[PDB]
Formats: structure tokens, sequence, C-alpha cells
């Protein structure tokens, strides 16, 4: 009975399921009262037009996924308005709302860990046995909106353990328990500001650690889908062109 | 030594002249309190970003130049991001501050009429002698930014005569005594809110009503800039796509 709406765009979600929302190290996203010359120039502050509730296309869940991928604020860079500021910017920075949701019956079951890993670099294969150095594609660093699939989830693609996810801003979806959550990520980088459409601040995870499962008959693929809303973007830069 | 600036784009300019400014039949522009619904989904009232300050290619005025014509809001449908804002929405309201300049020696001689005529209709030639219904193209009644130049400057292309155009709002330039024109137009329709492309609310007229002159030798083409600033545009529509 309850339908969340902020801006243009309205969904219906319940709110806040299990362990209610986990703002990434306990720090909401801010503005820039700080940083950094202060020139006149200064931040373009948007709202709430441009910050608003961006919904990707679905992924499906099967028993066979390994799990997908997308880079921030690479996903948005080219959809809407919020695509608009990020390309004919020079400097960007921006917080997030990130939501990811299931649909399923109560006779599904899986278990994914929605995780965020600020600076995700990956690395590809270098041969099954050897030392070949090439390095990913922009389809695999930066996969827009449509996201990318994890080759190795194990290792994360990045011969990094997904045992350890955990110590990143990170909620579980257990479809016996919950089908859905919520992660806050404030603006993270070693400057106030950078390159929206050259650096990725951070990479948003879903893995399946307990696989899809159900008896034949069931709805055989698993929607998830992901809602996402930037927060305090603000953007610097001035004029460009594609 | 005074600088005018607005907002990321700044003008030099003296002010405020020999008549000091007209505001048209006394009324300022204004936002809209009053229409329509209201709806939630109502006004969107940008500042001060779109409402800027454009300067058109400027026009140069000859000893055989009858004279030019601009329709607003047709003038600036495709000039940056209110030209943005007013293709891809559907109703449209707003007013403007109209900046007419000449650059011109005390050597040069002549007399600019500048003035503003809502609902501008243009009526072209049915023959030298003769009764043939042919109507003007896009490129006579909605010239664009580049404006377009009277034929019958008499009639003012509409079988009216450029003797009474006094009855619009309007400035003098004469090179003698003043330099400059400036002119303030609020929203004038017998609706709140209209199509900005199908619609050309009023149009700007600046017509030499005495004939540029000057000895050989001197610049013979004198430069008219025209500087304008929306004020209180109001955009409702909400989607489009060209």
């Amino acid at each position: 009975d309850r339908v969340a709406q902020l801006t243009i765009g309205n969904s219906t979600i319940t709110t806040q399921e299990a362990a209610n929302i986990i703002v990434g190290y306990g720090e909401w996203p801010s503005y820039c009262s700080d940083s950094d010359a202060t020139a006149v120039d200064k931040p373009t502050r948007p709202d709430v037009s441009v910050n608003r509730f961006y919904t990707l296309d679905t992924k499906l869940w099967e028993k066979s996924s390994k799990g997908w991928y997308w880079k921030f604020p690479d996903v948005l860079t080219e959809t809407g308005v919020f695509g608009q500021n990020a390309q004919f910017h020079y400097l960007y920075r921006s917080g997030f709302c990130i939501h990811v949701q299931c649909n399923a019956s109560k006779f599904h079951q899986g278990a994914l860990l929605v995780a965020v890993l600020p600076e995700y670099v990956i690395g590809t294969v270098a041969g099954g046995t050897g030392t070949e150095d090439s390095h990913p594609p922009y389809k695999q660093t930066q996969p827009g909106a449509d996201g990318f699939e994890l080759q190795h989830p194990y290792v994360l693609d990045a011969g990094i353990p997904i045992s350890q996810l955990t110590v990143c801003p990170h909620q579980w979806i257990n479809l016996r328990t919950n089908n859905c959550a919520t992660i806050i990520v404030p603006y993270i980088n070693a400057l106030p500001f950078d390159s929206a459409l050259n650096h990725c601040n951070f990479g948003l995870l879903v893995v399946p650690i307990s696989p899809l499962d159900y008896d034949q008959g069931a709805t055989p693929v698993i929607p998830i889908t992901i809602t996402l809303a930037p927060m305090c973007s603000e953007f610097a830069g001035l004029r460009q062109a594609v």
C-alpha cells in the first residue's frame, strides 16, 4: 500500500526489509562546502530532475548465473538527464541510493550478495595456464547500464576472494527472508572531483552465493530489478562537445 | 567601465541611454501563480542557466537595407539550453529582455525603429499585379535565429503601415543620439500556455526609417547586435522526442 515517489518517476516498494538500510561506511552523501577553490563558476547542484528514480532493464537470475556487476557513474552515463550532465561536464561528484529487488515465489530458493566495492579494477585471464598481459576492453571495464556478467565469481574477476566481499558495504538478499536490498553510497575518492566518463568511483556487485533452485514447472528465471538515485550530485566543469 | 553580468555569459553595455528602458504595455514579465489546473506536474521554472544572455550573429546595416525581423520564441528555438527546453516540452510561456545595439562613428548617420508586434502574421506578394493566394514558407514565417529581411518595409510585409508601428512597444535608435535600445516584453496570449515551435507570440522589428549614410572611406556597414534574455520562462509539457 506504500508507493515511494521522489520525482517525475514513481516506484512501488516495501521498506525497510530485514536489516533496514545500509549506509556505506556510516556516512550519508554530502554536498561540497569545502572544496576546492572556491570559484564563482563552482558546482552546479541540480535537483531533483537529474537526481531521480532510474530503473535499469531487469536481469534474469538462473540456476547457472555466475553474477553481475555495474560501474558507477558509468551506468547512468548515457541514461537520461544525468547522462547528459555527466558527458558535457569536466568535473563530477555524486552519491547514490542503490536499490536491488527480486520478485520470486515462496517456492523459489537462493541468496544474492549485493555489495559495493570502490575502485573495482577488473583483471581478465592471461590464458588458462600462462602469463599473457591483456587488459579488459571497454565492454568489460565500463559495461554501461546493461552491466556485465562475472567470468570467475570466486575471485571477483580480479584475483580477490568473494568470501571476503562483506568487508564492503553490503546487504544480503535471501529469497526465504527478504526480496530487496538498499545501499547508500557517499562520494569516495582521493580527490573532491573527477571525470565521470574516465573514472568509475565504485562498482556494484550482485552475486548468487547460494544458487537459484526450484522444482520443474515454476518460473525458471527470477528477475532482479535495480533502481538507483543519485543524491548529492555535483557538476563543476562547464562546456563540452561530444 | 560597466559590465553587466547575469549568468555564465557576460556583456559590456551602456545603460540606460536616451529614454531609459521601455517596459512593454507597462507590465513586467511574471510567473504563473494563476493558471491553470493547478497540477503537480505543473510548470518547470528554470533559472538562471536557461534564462541567460543570448547574443545572436550580428546583422550588417547598409545604405540599402530595408530592415529585419525575428520571431519569438522561434529565434532561440534551436539556440542552447533554451532551445532544448522549447523543443522537448508541450506547453511554453515566457517574457523577454530584448537589447539591440549599434556600433558606429560620430560620422555615420541613420535611425532605426525597433518595435515589438504581438502575433506578427506575414503576408507575401500575390503577384505584383494580381490575386494568387500563396502563403510564406517556414523560412519566412519562422526564420530562426538568423532573422529575415523585409521585402516591403512600408507595409511591414503584412499590408500594415510602418508609419504607425510606434503603437507597439518601441524605442528609437538614432546614431546621432543613442546607439542602443532595450525593450521588456511580458507574455502576451489569449491562453496562459502555448506551443513554442508552432506559435510565435510576437515579432521583433528593426527598420531603418532614416537611411544609413556616410562619406566614402568610412566603414560602409554598421553592425546591429542583438542580445536577448528570457525572464520568467515557464515550461509545462513533460516529455517529447524530436
